[PDB]
């Protein structure tokens, strides 16, 4: 799940084809758990700061439900996306607070999903 | 190359064929910078904590030279091919201080591979 989760959020950033995989679709589906307005303005409040560190307030939100723990891996992909793969962003960093919050849920998001 | 080095790793740790990439053959010939030996003990110390302790204090040394750099990426691939795919490990808490090692040898890291 951890893997999993990484190569999905690198690849949401580039679009990379070599790095697709069809676990991916499954993943997509959590994007509508994430309103497009909170991505908007979270991708605003990154380009204001020239940094990761809106998405890392998000990130470090609790998480205290599968649905929260869904959502954190939506609201990652979309803002992953939206950001561009130009963005020098160290994305370890981000998963060091995702998975720091949704670890104990990849046994059941992995039920959930697959 | 932050992206390239976290998809390169992580390939080496689970073997799955649908997310290899042609980049990864020049980065492979690095291994010949490290000793089997050395990562066979490092393994061996790994399994004897049950962490991953040993691998982020050899990711701790101090990187002088580009070389140097070559050698804590060798070492973290062959640590990750040897540990075996079912080791949980937090993978990106060592990306996190190989990167802080090696980051600033990116720019000339592709150009000496690519």
């Amino acid at each position: 799940m951890r893997t999993l989760l990484i190569r999905y959020i690198l690849w949401r950033n580039d679009n990379d084809q070599t790095y697709y995989n069809d676990d991916f679709k499954k993943l997509m589906l959590l994007d509508e758990l994430v309103d497009d307005g909170d991505v908007s303005t979270l991708i605003k409040n990154m380009r204001m700061t020239l940094s990761d560190g809106p998405l890392l307030d998000r990130l470090n939100y609790p998480v205290n439900n599968i649905e929260d723990a869904k959502r954190m891996i939506a609201i990652s992909a979309k803002v992953a996306r939206d950001i561009g793969e130009r963005s020098e962003i160290r994305w370890e960093e981000s998963f060091t607070i995702l998975f720091r919050m949704i670890e104990t849920y990849f046994d059941d998001l992995m039920i959930d999903l697959y």
